[PDB]
DNA sequence: TCAAAACGTCGTGAGACAGTTTGG
DNA sequence: CCAAACTGTCTCACGACGTTTTGA
């Protein structure tokens, strides 16, 4: 369970704020109980041309992947426990992404008890809902909406 | 001269290395002695409902404006003065535009001496290439070379 | 003759999703 | 069934300039 210089937090978290983002989605997957994935995902965008300040991060991170999408790459995230612990220590030095990450770290802490209950799984569905309107969200399809119509 | 708490530093400059740019510019200009001004700006970019993140930064820094251009609004500094002060403390945390930075501190020193030898113009119109270079410089015109020619 | 502000837009470099497959 | 990876794309939200005017 890595511990983070606070300086690095710092600048990092300031980076986030500029060209990171925090995300939330439902995956429509049959293969699920209740027909959908739960997903979580932290990541960076950049040029691909400055990828090596993405490798970087893997490497100070301890954690994660950096893929490539041709012009730009992302380092990516989504590991549901390294991920706990970045975002815990991550969070109190954000401005802009504070409130997504502290939805993401208590969507977190229900994972273990959202898939027994359909309604309770209903209402972490929610809590994505929230993360994505905290974001400049434009292309999003499946919300807890498509979902509720399916849980019946 | 006002000194910035480092910690308030170190975040700005990953948010900087995010969505701020350090940007100079020969503008042609038919008043000035060398036929264009030298023109220095340190901006941060950010949609315009966020605007009060911009606003924050004003205070913090102790000078500069926001500016409002449609759905997006600027955090702008161009004073020369402040803008020295406030990019030698600023600098050291840079990562992306840490060059960019160094190669403003280096034009406003000469800037005085500049302007009294076209030579001396000219090697800082140089400096300004280099820092268009290390930007995602996509609609530049005017160029050193622009002044060569003007410089005749 | 200047520093600085004002006014304006091109071409992405991000952000924030989607859908699908892998492998335990 | 589930975490996580893999693969793709929509629509900006930036970055990084330009030209012109203000007011000393
Ligand atoms: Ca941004
Ligand atoms: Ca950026």
């Amino acid at each position: 369970n890595t511990k983070y210089n606070k300086e690095f937090l710092l600048y990092l978290a300031g980076f986030v704020d500029g060209d990171g983002s925090i995300i939330a989605q439902i995956k429509p997957n049959q293969s699920y109980k209740f027909k959908h994935q739960l997903s979580l995902t932290f990541q960076v965008t950049q040029k691909t041309q400055r990828r090596w300040f993405l490798d970087k991060l893997v490497d100070e991170i301890g954690v994660g992947y950096v893929r490539d999408r041709g012009s730009v790459s992302d380092y990516i995230l989504s590991e549901i426990k390294p991920l706990h612990n970045f975002l815990t220590q991550l969070q109190p030095f954000l401005k802009l992404k504070q409130k997504q990450a502290n939805l993401v770290l208590k969507i977190i802490e229900q994972l273990p008890s959202a898939k027994e209950s359909p309604d309770k799984f209903l209402e972490v569905c929610t809590w994505v809902d929230q993360i994505a309107a905290l974001n400049d969200s434009k292309t999003r399809k499946t919300t807890s909406e498509t979902v509720r119509a399916v849980l019946d």
